[PDB]
């Protein structure tokens, strides 16, 4: 299930965000759609607490012991939610200036970005040939993600340089959490909590710095759509899912598993309903099972 999710909300998020960006006559701001965002993955990690606490009152006593009493936790996971509000904010803005199959190529650098905040944040070694199977995996999912290519006007070198910030914003912000949450027994939907607390608020704050005075006169859910909502709600359950992924695997295996998951999603729906794949895909496709391959083997 956490990974079927994960690549139905990952195939459609950034088509459905492309889509808004570019179709739209009255244009929403993006800073909002971040800062909700987070509300509603606050909303579901809070729901979830209830259901593991698996009481009122041990609900209600997680919540003062690990937010209301620890706020040295709070002030840690605030520096991963700074990162992400930017890294969330810059995947709108690459997709408003970007073609979204030349978005997905070029964020594919997160891998071996991701790789190298490992072995550098968290006290891990990676082999020559594991490091060997990152960058095949990265070729493997930019050959996978390669496609053929607005009424909008458009800044591609802008949307370039959202890319380059949301890559090194990924690999840090990740494995930053990943540490938070493995450095003790609390847990995940605690982490959750704390953290998108804070991103509530600087996500929100952004919103105002950036688009405050332009949202005074058009209003903060100016542009709105059934569209922009979607958006909204797979990013929310993305960023979840990746939560979970991180937590019985790592950021590293994050990379593989959603190149798996892909390729034999789309695999499954060549046999079901007729899809046609391009050669790119699926080279991509051998390059992602030998990666995968090489990097589970003995050191
Ligand atoms: N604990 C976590 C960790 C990541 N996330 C979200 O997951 C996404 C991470 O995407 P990447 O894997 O591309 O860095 C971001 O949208 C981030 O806000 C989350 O919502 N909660």
């Amino acid at each position: 299930y956490c990974l079927t999710v994960m690549t139905l909300v990952a195939a459609a998020y950034t088509v459905a965000l492309r889509y808004t960006r570019t179709t739209a006559e009255e244009l929403y701001f993006s800073t909002t759609a971040v800062c909700i965002t987070e509300v509603i993955k606050l909303l579901i990690s809070v729901g979830l607490l209830a259901k593991e606490t698996g009481s009122l009152g041990r609900f209600k006593a997680s919540l003062s012991e690990n937010v209301l009493g620890s706020p040295k936790e709070l002030a840690k996971l605030s520096v991963p939610s700074l990162v992400y509000a930017v890294q969330n904010n810059m995947a709108f803005l690459a997709l408003s200036n970007l073609d979204a199959a030349v978005y997905q190529v070029t964020y594919q650098l997160k891998i071996p970005c991701t790789a190298l905040c490992t072995v550098l944040m968290l006290n891990r070694t990676l082999s020559k040939l594991q490091w060997i199977s990152v960058f095949m995996l990265c070729g493997g999912v930019t050959l996978v993600q390669w496609k053929p290519a607005v009424v909008v006007a458009q800044n591609p070198l802008l949307g370039f340089g959202a890319i380059a910030i949301a890559v090194l914003c990924s690999g840090f912000a990740g494995v930053y959490f990943e540490k938070v949450l493995k450095s003790s027994d609390t847990s995940l939907w605690v982490r959750n909590i704390q953290m998108y607390l804070s991103g509530i608020v600087v996500t929100l704050a952004g919103t105002y710095l950036s688009d405050g005075a332009e949202i005074q006169e058009k209003g903060f859910f100016y542009g709105y759509t059934y569209y922009v909502w979607f958006v909204i709600f797979l990013a929310s359950v993305g960023g979840l899912y990746t939560s979970v992924v991180v937590k019985y695997t790592d950021n590293i295996m994050k990379g593989f598993s959603a190149a798996a998951a892909i390729v034999l999603s789309t695999i499954a729906s060549v046999l079901l309903f007729g899809l046609q794949i391009t050669l790119s895909f699926a080279l991509g496709a051998l390059l992602v099972c030998v990666s995968i391959y090489l990097y589970g083997l003995p050191r």
